[PDB]
């Protein structure tokens, strides 16, 4: 940890080679071990600055990467892998980006002294071949069997470590996903969770939003504050023909009697305004909704009016499910679905009250709530959904087996025995890779006693057909054994990524022992080099 | 590999001229040492920089000379050679410009102290009849005779080297060529297979997009998201006259009766969608596409609607095949020949999903999926189209000979033997460069063993009649024989280039030992010079 | 650890008092914070530097004075603690001064917004009057009694922690210090002893230079190399009649005859010398000792020939013990007792080989010999000999008591009992500090399991009456009980001042909490102060 800011000197690029890998090595290793430092279940507290800012986080990889803009050709280039996994997301992404990026140090010596790494390769792809394998239970004791609110209650175990309560925010933010499941979409059941938490007075405990938020806005000024039960409707944007599309080149060449076209013009929205207000639905929804004077008309049919522009709350109105497929211009009847009338419990908190009445239809619904205040909640607000999201990619089929809790160790001791297989090269660079992706569920250990491999042998003890699970950081030790959480991951998918994104980027990661370049601009400014 | 950037110096030219040739010399033999480092089949990772840039690469030749933009007016010269080459676009192109830019070596020295190189010309020139005359077979052992998918597979052998899949990746990316050999125009057939691959969640084993990609876009918003079996249609680009062509000079001068122009003009497009949608096609594609009335017509009757922009997408669409020769303003009933019904897989991944229905027909259909994420996909993405677009330039007749695996070894030997006849000059620089093109293939070795030579005697052995290939560099070191992919390149032909493009370049690269100038602006910001 | 060097700011001091005694805490505590990590026990590898320069140490507190120059005015005011501790020199004195400066912590926050330390002071002062006290025994268990080579292999134990032999270089080092003993003049003990190790070829087990080395120098040239048996001579200095003392003023008027004279002179000296051989003694021993001419004579008479200055060989040589008392001009026959005529083992390791005869008399000898090299060495053969030294001043009597192995731990519980006495103030910072007093023990600790505590409830454990010992680091945690060297020091006292350098120091170290100076210059080069 030391070289500040990539040491700052080697302005623009130049020089030899075979040096160059060793220093990509450098460079990749330190950003890969301050972000190892308190992250994944380690997890906790990375301090951040800037020149007037704040990200504060933990056990998130992109945030990590967001930063650190530079410093070497080498550290930007493996942003990307932690980026390329931060898709179908996850916390415990980057922290395999470090077992990742780690082996290849035993790997760069390795055969100290050989051109050829093209033997390495057949080794990382190899072990993602064993991974699609290990896919398939090779845990036994938990398998993939349990209650499905476990797996749930798991992720709200890991939360984002850095979590308020240690325990049953659970199932609070788990029926909301229980919901979002029946969607599964793979994207559009993440979009109706979308959005906050806070925004109430104090802090404790609430949650859920039940079925519908979907819009933010106190509801523009005649009157949001009051009518309770405002009822059903779900007009989402009515636009005024305000005398305009015209432009006309010329219009209105004649003085004087123009007492008819003045009041004509405004009874002509309140024609239109009053027929809208004959499907007794009233409330208002609207973006681009400003029509003042038929909008008096409207306070008096329709409880209130709103004004401005947001239109992720149409989608999210989609959402509330008032079919809105239709509106533009005038005269539609048909459609009017969105649940039921209660609307808007006023001024609490501060600012803005909106969450829509109730007839129940189970998805397509919103979820944010008081919880916690901004700075101590942002974080633990988004790291929940981070886990109402991943697991709800991976509950569908296709998978089954018990994660963490050391069940990798003993993957890894079948991938050291399959190097009983003479050849792949001789060292089996495949094994002695084996030996490392053994090493990294012990740098999870983070420390217990002090240091560790002290609770290798422990986890070596029962599991040549009993299986792992159980290793803990809580005061209690725990070997092996039930209810320690296991590894809460199952699903365990994720594992198939992280194992891939490693064998494909350390592999171009390496091999790549020349120039290092001396690069002209492309970006800028820059122009020469210097240092010869 | 000294001297970072040309050195730095010698800030706009001057000086004398005989001593500028070893200039030229050592200008063009650096930058071609660079290259052959790792370049062809040796093949593994140049690494790059910038200011702020990504250039990751292996065996491409186009973006080593993207770059180091001068050092010196004899590195640019011959960027060009290269790019020449390009042209008919490839990899083993640069490798073989690293061979031609290496003899001149023993040529540029050759006759020590002689100002006729007039004599070294006669023999590139004479190397290149002789290169005609070897198109013709000289392998005998593959000749060339076997099936085309195995020159198929040979390419997906070489692919970019980095190649992912050290095999059969194959026939995935063939099929769609041999849809494409069928095309047969010479580049219309690389535009269908053009585009992408990956934009998909993680990595692993997909291809092809089958028949029909044509589009990028989630289709605008109404319900793209949703109608499976949209159908047929192929309307591609709608657009509405928005009262505007006009600009009159003046309109609507008269007040009031405004009621009816209003609703007439809304209603002139909207009967246009009605009858338009008599076709029963359903299905919108536009960039100029925006009619936001009669669309909310349109979505009523046509699925969802689009929006702007994409032109290459109405070609690719030419090669969905909807006959659209003909769209502008109204009224065409006569075609829609376009596939099926089926369209668009949503939400996965991410931004948009789009490819379209399959009622068979073999080409003018797309190329791209999921395959790997950007970075390390854009290498493997790019050199397999490399290995799709060469192989189907070459495939078409008046050609019949195995290439690689040291079929130039001993095509040189003949060369060699040709110098039997007494007179080009004496010395026979056609010759003496007749035993670099026997040591280049050699240079290609890479090292096996260590260093080279050993094997050379070892391809001397059996060729007499018997005929060379197989020469590899994987752990097995194969003399000569079979499936070692020999010399996967059969389209032989790119040598027939490879070997031109040396003696016209090379020459002109010599007998250039003037001046080496001092030159005025004709760019700039240049004046005057500093030496004297 | 941070505001490196000081900070560097605050140049030439200013401003205001009462956050300044705060500031002299955070000076204070930072230098014996550094000092604390790896010091005493602890005790291994703290790195340095300079301009040109090294200073490799451990356990040492006058090393890590001797640097750090000034950074505050308040770490240089406390250097001299250790200073004063220093004299009766040792190394279990500065981490006696990492004790005292570590609870004036609790002692400053202590009884946090009052102005009178004055009651802090009656406390220290009343530990120290305990320190007396416990000086008779209160560890029952060793008590005294136990071989004084226990106790003195217990001082090797320690060594300099950095200590080659984990063991027994022992009894080598302490029958010089058993001879040491007999001397006991409290200082010319340490004098004999004084010197050196190494300076020979290559390393290992060698010790002592028996009865002794005296004399450092091949011996001027003639034949020093040879000559074994020159025998027991002691003259230490020869100086000649130089024709000089004269100056006369004028002298020699007349010429010619002068052939007289100039053989005359160097006849004076020739009889001169010729006497001092009759004594039948040989060698010579001379700081301004050459006698050229009749040194001839010498070298004839007398084996060898010496040159220059060395004076501390010649008080040595009072320790080697030839009567040595008149040597002025001429003529003295009676002494001569300078040990046998065996010397100098001629041309090992290099330089210089020179170690007299022995016909014994155990004390006044040397202590120096080949052992291991400089830089290695230098650290190891000081270490040694403070071991040596230290225990050689308190071997006599007034103390009887086993020390360390946590005697301290419980010595401190009879301070928090004593604050039974209810009053000394009312807190008894006399009994909060003594529970530092019980706390620095534990800091000495280091680690065992992690961090420490977990061992202070062992230490408990039987000692109401049981007796305190054994507390160790190495891998068998030692909770009490026997040879565990229990607490090498008995010589137990150096806690007697390691105690009271406390309480003197940390009074006038605090109560300090004004101006803290905006001091005009007394030293050079300063003036003027910047801040207001």
């Amino acid at each position: 940890m030391s070289q500040q800011p990539g040491v700052l000197p080697e302005n623009m690029k130049r020089y030899m080679g075979r040096d160059a890998q060793r220093m990509n090595i450098l460079a990749g290793r330190i950003i890969a071990e301050t972000v190892r430092s308190t992250l994944g279940p380690k997890g906790m507290d990375k301090m951040l600055v800037d020149d007037l800012g704040d990200v504060v986080v933990t056990n998130d990889g992109v945030t990590i990467l967001r930063e650190m803009s530079v410093e070497h050709p080498a550290a930007k280039m493996l942003i990307e892998v932690a980026k390329t996994q931060e898709k179908e997301v996850g916390d415990g992404t980057t922290t395999a980006v470090v077992v990742a990026g780690e082996l290849l140090r035993k790997a760069e010596e390795l055969l100290d002294q050989n051109v050829h790494p093209t033997i390495v390769v057949k080794g990382y792809q190899a072990a993602a071949q064993k991974a699609q394998e290990l896919l398939k239970t090779i845990a036994c004791e938990v398998g993939a069997q349990d209650k499905e609110i476990l797996t749930k209650i798991a992720m709200t175990s890991i939360t984002g470590k850095g979590a308020e309560k240690a325990k049953e925010k659970l199932a609070e933010i788990i029926v909301e996903a229980v919901s979002a499941v029946v969607d599964d979409e793979g994207k559009v059941d993440k979009d109706l969770i979308k959005i906050e938490k806070k925004s109430g007075a104090s802090i404790d405990d609430t949650e859920l939003i039940k079925g519908v938020l979907v819009d933010k806005e106190r509801v523009s000024a005649q009157m949001p504050k009051k009518v309770t039960d405002a009822k059903i409707a779900l007009l989402n944007c009515a636009i005024e023909i305000k005398e305009t599309e015209t432009d006309a080149e010329i219009r209105i060449t004649d003085p004087a009697k123009l007492m008819e076209f003045i009041e004509q013009e405004e009874k002509m929205l309140k024609d239109m305004v009053a027929e809208i207000k004959a499907s007794g639905a009233n409330v208002l929804f609207c973006q681009k909704g400003i029509d003042d004077l038929a909008q008096h008309y409207l306070a008096k049919e329709g409880i209130v009016a709103a004004r401005r522009v947001k239109k992720s709350d149409m989608e999210k109105l989609a959402k509330a499910t008032g079919a809105n497929v239709i509106t533009n211009i005038k005269d539609l009847s048909a459609q009017d679905l969105g649940d039921a009338g209660l609307v808007e419990e006023r001024k609490i908190s501060g600012d803005s009250m909106i969450f829509v009445e109730e007839c129940k239809h189970p998805k397509a619904v919103t979820m944010l709530i008081r919880g916690t205040t901004e700075h101590v909640i942002e974080e633990v607000a988004r790291a929940v959904d981070d886990a109402v999201g991943v697991v709800g990619c991976t509950i569908e089929d296709g998978r089954i087996v018990s994660g963490g809790g050391s069940t990798e160790v003993e993957l890894s001791m079948k991938l050291r025995e399959y190097a009983e297989g003479i050849s792949g090269r001789e060292q089996l660079a495949v094994r002695a890779f084996a030996d490392a992706l053994e090493v990294i569920p012990r740098t999870l250990a983070e420390n217990a006693g002090l240091d560790a491999i002290e609770i290798l042998v422990k986890v070596r003890a029962a599991h040549a057909s009993n299986g792992n699970k159980c290793a803990g950081l809580n005061v209690f030790t725990g070997a092996v054994e039930d209810m320690c959480e296991n590894g809460v991951v199952e699903p365990l998918r994720v594992k198939t990524q992280a194992i891939q994104s490693a064998a494909e980027s350390t592999e171009m990661l390496l091999r790549i022992d020349d120039v290092i370049a001396a690069e002209k601009l492309r970006g800028a400014p820059d122009m020469g080099d210097m240092g010869g």
